[PDB]
């Protein structure tokens, strides 16, 4: 759920998922086509692929729990779906944080028409 993931992002980046990453690049939004604009965008690309590999789940809606062990992110013992959804979000948020040094304001509110050609996971 955008809830737990939203909290992960705000904790790892110090930024609100809405709207710092909700309209970013070609993949940190909704759909997604074309070449990711940068590392942060690639993060969302990989994030989509991760969700894409959970056909048996509801990555976006379904919810889960999680905690933090003296610094790092720690996914709790839930249903595999919730355990994996958690790992997909943890990797993206840490990916975001990792690449904060290249986060670009110009990639926010990115018009999708500028995103062409479906890249493969």
């Amino acid at each position: 759920s955008l809830l737990e993931f939203g909290k992960m992002i705000l904790e790892e980046t110090g930024k609100l998922a809405i709207p710092s990453y909700s309209s970013y690049g070609c993949y940190c939004g909704w759909g997604g086509k074309g070449t990711p604009k940068d590392a942060t965008d690639r993060c969302c690309f990989v994030h989509d692929c991760c969700y894409g590999n959970l056909p048996d789940c509801n990555p976006k809606s379904d919810r889960y729990k999680y905690k933090r062990v003296n610094g790092a992110i720690v996914c709790e013992k839930g249903t595999s779906c919730e355990n994996r959804i958690c790992e997909c979000d943890k990797a993206a948020a840490i990916c975001f944080r990792q690449n904060l040094n290249t986060y670009s304001k110009k990639y926010m509110l990115y018009p999708d028409f500028l995103c062409k050609g479906e890249l493969k996971c």
